[PDB]
């Protein structure tokens, strides 16, 4: 059983990582050798948040969008967004931005947004300094969190997160909701 099942989707640039964090989160594994997503796939997992059962089911799909746009079905009913970048690849980072647009050309306006810079592994590569990250998040009402699908670092942090952000504003809408029905 659970409680809420809330449906978050990965975005971000191909090769920034969000099948291996979809991986590493739902199945713990990581793969060096993945390819571009197929199509779109999803995984979930429960958590505990405030004792209640949410059951993530986190939507993936390929991050190039040049030949293949995501559709607004993609995002649809979509209460969060992990919006992944490449700490090591400074152009994800760049099009974090597009992919913002995205999500208000495609998602609901409320969908709650966490920006991820995935391969903090990768810190003799970085590109992208947390500082920066974190003051365009904030900027932009992001959470942020740097993450290593590799070696495991605030994976579980990251949608634990953005899960208890979503629960957080739902459980709270549920109590409104019920309010209206009394
Ligand atoms: N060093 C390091 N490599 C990572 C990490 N996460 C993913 N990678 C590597 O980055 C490459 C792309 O990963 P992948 O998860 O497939 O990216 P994606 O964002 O799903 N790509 P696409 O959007 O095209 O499906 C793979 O070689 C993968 O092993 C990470 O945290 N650290
Ligand atoms: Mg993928
Ligand atoms: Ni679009
Ligand atoms: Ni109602």
């Amino acid at each position: 059983m659970y409680d809420y099942l809330f449906k978050v989707v990965l975005i971000g640039d191909s090769g920034v990582g969000k099948s291996n964090l979809l991986s590493r989160f739902t199945r713990n594994e990581f793969n060096l050798e993945s390819k571009s997503t197929i199509g779109v796939e999803f995984a979930t997992r429960s958590i505990q948040v405030d004792g209640k059962t949410i059951k993530a089911q986190i939507w993936d799909t390929a991050g190039q969008e040049r030949y293949r746009r995501i559709t607004s079905a993609y995002y649809r009913g979509a209460v969060g967004a992990l919006l992944v970048y490449d700490i090591a690849k400074h152009l994800t980072y760049e099009n974090v931005e597009r992919w913002l647009k995205e999500l208000r050309d495609h998602a609901d306006s409320n969908i709650v947004i966490m920006l991820v810079g995935n391969k903090s592994d990768l810190r003799h590569l970085r590109a992208v300094p947390t500082d920066e990250a974190r003051a365009f998040a904030e900027k932009n009402n992001l959470s942020f969190i740097e993450t290593s699908a590799l070696d495991s670092t605030n994976v579980e942090e990251a949608f634990k997160n953005i899960l208890t952000e979503i629960y957080r504003i739902v459980s709270q809408k549920q109590i409104a909701d019920r309010a209206a029905h009394d």
